[PDB]
C-alpha cells in the first residue's frame, strides 16, 4: 500500500518524577514505527521548567531506555544532526525563530494584561471568563511604541490562520477545529521565555520529525501546532508538516488515566519488584496494539517486524497487573536458564535477599523455580529456607503434619538418610522411598509431607528430594531432628 513510509519520529518526555508506563508504552510504540520502517528514532529532553525538572529524572529516562533495550538514534549522549536534543541547550534557536516570526508578521508582540482582556469582554456583552481577544494584532506604531516606552514588556503570540485546523489523524480519524475559534496564543511569557507552545513543534519542525506519535490526551495542542508548523513553512524554517497519531490513554481501574501518583505507573516500582524487560515491553505492547487476536505473547523483535501505526486502535487501554505479570511469568519461563540464573541472583543479591547457596548450587535451584514465579522478587520467599536464620515451620503446617504420626515417618527417614553414601538427590530418595514405601507402604503424600515441613518450613517446596541435597546432610539432618518436637 506500498512504498515504506519515511519516518522520523520522536519521545520528548519531560524530566520530572519517575518514568511512567503510559510515556514508556508511547516511547516503544515510536521505536518500534521506527524499527519496522527503517527510520530514525529521536530522543529530545523537554526540560524547560527549572523548579519541576531535575538531573535525577533526566538519567532515570536515559536508564529507563536502556534497561528496556530501546536505543536511540539521536539524543542525549549519541549527538545527532539536529542537536542538543536538551531543549535546555537550544535558548538560542528559540530566540531566533522568534525573531524570525515576529519580522515575518507571523507572531507579533502583545502588550494586554488578563485584566484589559477581561474589561473588552465585559464592554463587548461577551462571556469575560473567555480568552484571549487578539487585540494586540491591530496596534499602531505608535500604541507599541507607547506600550514599550511605559515599561511594558510583552509576550509573542502567533497570528493564528483565518481557515480550518484540521487533520487526518493516524489512530483517531478526521479532527477539525473551526476558523477562528482558536485564539493567537502565547509563545512565550513576559520574561522572554519560550513556552511548551513554541518548543515543542519548533522543534519537531527543526528535528524533521515526520510523525507524531503521542498520547491522546495531547490532542488539543494540535491546532496550535498545525498554525505554528505552517508559519515555520512560510518562513523558510521548515518543509512540511508531520503526520499525528494520538494513542489512548492509559487508564488505571476506571474511566481516569493513571496517575503519576500511583505506584503501578512507575516502571521502576515493576523493576524493582522483579519484572524483566521482555516481560513489560510485551505487556506495554498491548495498551493499544495487538499482534494478532489469538494471542497477546511476543518479543520485541516479533513486534519490530509486525508493528504499524495503523493498527494503533483508539479502545480503552486500562492498566492490568495481572496481566502484566502473566506475561512476565511467560517470559521468565522463555529465558534460557543460564540466563534467568544470572539475573536472579543479581535481582535477589541487590535487594538485600541473598541465598545462602554457593554459586553452582544457586543455579541449581533457580533452574529449580524459573517455573514458580511471575516475578524475580518471589524467588526470595521460595528460597529463603535455604537460609538457617529464615527458616522457620510454619505452626500450621506442623500442626497438621508433625504430629505423632508425621513425628514417626521423621524417625524413619532419619535413619533412612544415614545410610545415603553420597548426598545426592537421586540416593537421597532412593533411601527415603526404600524406608517409607516399599518398607512401611505409606501413601507419598504421607511419607513425605512431613519431610517437606521439616526440611522447608511449609507444605508447598522445590521438588523436595534437590532441596535436600542442596541443604546438605548436616543441615538436613538436624532439621529433621528439630522437627519431631
Ligand atoms: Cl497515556
Amino acid at each position: 500500500m506500498t512504498a515504506t513510509e519515511t519516518v522520523r519520529v520522536r519521545f520528548c518526555p519531560s524530566p520530572t518524577g519517575t518514568p511512567h508506563v503510559g510515556l514508556v508504552r508511547t516511547a516503544l510504540f515510536n521505536w518500534a514505527y521506527a524499527r519496522h520502517t527503517g527510520g530514525t528514532f529521536v530522543f529530545r529532553i523537554e526540560d524547560t521548567d527549572a523548579q519541576r525538572d531535575s538531573e535525577e529524572s533526566y538519567l532515570a529516562l536515559l536508564d529507563a531506555l536502556r534497561w528496556l533495550g530501546l536505543d536511540w538514534d539521536e539524543g542525549p549522549e549519541v549527538g545527532g544532526p539536529y542537536g542538543p536534543y536538551r531543549q535546555s541547550q537550544r535558548a538560542e534557536i528559540y530566540r531566533d525563530v522568534l525573531a524570525r516570526l515576529l519580522a515575518a508578521g507571523e507572531a507579533y508582540h502583545a502588550f494586554s494584561t488578563p485584566e484589559e482582556v477581561e474589561a473588552r469582554h465585559v464592554a463587548a456583552g461577551r462571556n469575560p471568563k473567555l480568552g484571549y481577544d487578539n487585540f494586540d494584532r491591530h496596534l499602531t506604531d505608535a500604541q507599541r511604541a507607547a506600550y514599550l516606552a511605559e515599561g511594558r514588556q510583552p509576550v509573542v503570540r502567533l497570528r493564528m490562520p483565518d481557515d480550518d485546523l484540521a487533520w487526518n489523524d493516524l489512530v483517531r480519524g478526521p479532527v477539525t477545529f473551526a476558523a477562528g475559534s482558536v485564539p493567537d496564543f502565547a509563545l512565550t511569557r513576559a520574561s522572554g521565555d519560550p513556552l511548551y507552545t513554541l518548543v515543542n513543534p519548533c522543534d519537531d519542525a527543526l528535528m524533521k520529525i515526520t510523525h507524531v506519535l503521542r498520547g491522546e490526551d495531547l490532542l488539543p495542542s494540535t491546532p496550535r501546532q498545525l498554525a505554528l508548523h505552517q508559519a515555520l513553512i512560510r518562513i523558510g524554517v521548515a518543509e512540511r508538516i508531520p503526520k499525528f497519531a494520538h494513542l489512548p490513554t492509559v487508564l488505571g481501574e476506571g474511566t481516569k488515566k493513571l496517575s503519576k501518583r500511583d505506584p503501578q505507573s512507575n516502571l521502576f516500582a515493576h523493576r524493582d519488584r522483579g519484572f524483566i524487560p521482555e516481560g513489560l515491553l510485551n505487556y506495554l505492547a498491548l495498551l493499544g496494539w495487538s499482534i494478532a487476536d489469538d494471542h497477546d505473547l511476543f518479543g520485541l523483535d516479533e513486534m519490530v517486524a509486525a508493528f504499524d501505526v495503523a493498527d494503533v486502535n483508539s479502545s480503552p487501554a486500562r492498566f492490568d497487573q495481572k496481566k502484566a505479570d502473566a506475561l512476565n511469568a511467560e517470559h521468565i519461563r522463555m529465558l534460557d536458564v543460564g540466563d534467568f540464573t544470572v539475573r536472579l541472583r543479581d535481582h535477589l543479591d541487590t535487594h538485600g535477599h541473598h541465598i545462602a547457596l554457593d554459586e553452582a548450587a544457586f543455579a541449581a535451584a533457580a533452574e529449580l523455580v524459573q517455573t514458580r514465579i511471575v516475578v524475580l522478587g518471589d524467588a526470595w520467599e521460595l528460597l529463603k529456607f535455604f537460609n538457617d536464620d529464615q527458616y522457620v515451620i510454619d505452626p500450621k503446617a506442623a500442626a497438621k503434619e508433625l504430629g505423632p504420626d508425621g513425628a514417626a515417618v521423621l524417625d524413619a527417614a532419619l535413619a533412612a538418610l544415614t545410610s545415603v553414601t553420597d548426598w545426592t538427590a537421586p540416593l537421597i530418595e532412593a533411601a527415603l522411598k526404600d524406608a517409607l514405601i516399599e518398607g512401611l507402604a505409606l501413601k507419598p503424600r504421607k511419607a513425605f509431607s512431613p519431610i517437606r515441613v521439616a526440611a522447608t518450613g511449609t507444605t508447598v517446596s522445590p521438588p523436595l528430594f534437590e532441596s535436600l541435597e542442596l541443604l546438605g546432610r548436616d543441615r538436613s539432618m538436624q532439621r529433621l531432628r528439630a522437627a519431631r518436637q
